[PDB]
């Protein structure tokens, strides 16, 4: 599923230019009217409608955290449908925005700008994966509340990021349908590397495979720890914002564990992040179980939250190691 997988990394980026379109336009910036559950809604929208585009038959097969399905200042309950041209989706967003024309606008440019992200490396891989047994888990822009705040002078401590946008990641996870093992999954840091001068914000994509004993993943950079949420309330320990950017701290080696006791965080948050970490030789376990191992499921309801909590791990020896610990 590799060109299911380099389409991906192109609409993570598109989905990455709309989540910082909204903070970095000022008509989207200064927005009863919840402007957050529409700029999720739209780039869960953008994703699912992109992937149907270019794979017929993988759109029913996309499923997320929101719905499709907003209710606007009058209380019409709108469905959201972009497309196909530019101007049908002003149209849209204007009975959402009560007819804030600027701003419907702002968003539809941004949402049919082409974005042509490619990665060299992923062209050289040729694998075919069933469409018939492919699922997908999507969030849009996990860590909402950071996202809405926008800290771009938050220093992180000892490279973990205890709040701001560096928090905010956009996850898609795909996953086999039978089995319920995470295969494919994609990480987009909208919000990672800001001038102080030009006020841009450039992002960072990750991905990962693991299909039949074939395990490849993107290029990480160079540079026990645990992390753990700001909301945690269980027995070197670091806080940090954000479910998706937890388990990208592992992915990137700046924690050796994330461990979340709550049953709070559901399979969107999850999947993307296991699919690379299980193409590392990691993945995810249900804490609750390991404290009475087995790997998340992605198939079946409970509904769809991970409950006994989990904890991320990268090498299966450090979770041995930590899991002696406690
Ligand atoms: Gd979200
Ligand atoms: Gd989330």
């Amino acid at each position: 599923m590799s060109d299911i997988l380099q389409e991906l990394l192109r609409v993570s980026e598109k989905a990455a230019n709309i989540a910082r379109a909204c903070r970095q336009q000022e008509t989207l910036f200064q927005l009863a009217v919840d402007f957050k559950t529409l700029a999720d809604v739209l780039v869960q929208e953008v994703i699912k409608e992109n992937m149907e585009n270019k794979f017929p038959g993988l759109g029913k097969k996309i499923f997320g955290e929101e719905s499709n399905e907003l209710t606007n200042d009058l209380g019409e309950k709108i469905i959201m449908r972009l497309g196909p041209t530019e101007e049908e989706t002003v149209a849209l967003l204007s009975k959402v925005l009560n007819g804030n024309k600027l701003a419907s606008e702002a968003l539809a440019k941004v949402v049919h700008q082409d974005v042509f992200f490619s990665d060299p490396a992923l062209d050289s891989v040729e694998i075919n994966i069933p469409q018939d047994i492919l699922g997908i888990w999507v969030d849009p822009i996990d860590s909402t509340y950071q996202y809405i705040k926008g800290s771009a002078d938050i220093t992180p401590n000892q490279g973990i990021f205890p709040s701001g946008l560096q928090c905010v990641t956009v996850l898609i996870g795909v996953y086999d349908i039978q089995t319920g093992v995470p295969l494919m999954g994609v990480i987009n840091q909208p919000f990672v590397s800001q001038d102080l001068h030009t006020r841009r914000w450039k992002g960072q994509c990750y991905w990962g495979l693991s299909y039949l004993g074939t395990n490849i993943h993107s290029l990480l950079p160079p540079v026990v720890v645990i992390s753990t949420s700001e909301k945690e309330t269980i027995k070197r320990i670091f806080r940090a914002a954000g479910a998706g950017y937890k388990s990208l701290c592992v992915i990137l080696g700046l924690a050796d564990i994330y461990i979340f006791s709550e049953d709070t965080t559901f399979k969107w948050d999850s999947c993307a992040a296991h699919a690379i970490l299980r193409a590392m030789g990691g993945g995810m376990v249900d804490l609750k179980e390991c404290l009475e191992l087995p790997q998340l499921v992605y198939h079946v309801g409970n509904q769809w939250a991970n409950k006994g909590g989990l904890i991320a791990y990268r090498s299966e020896k450090q979770l041995e190691t930590f899991l002696s610990r406690l």
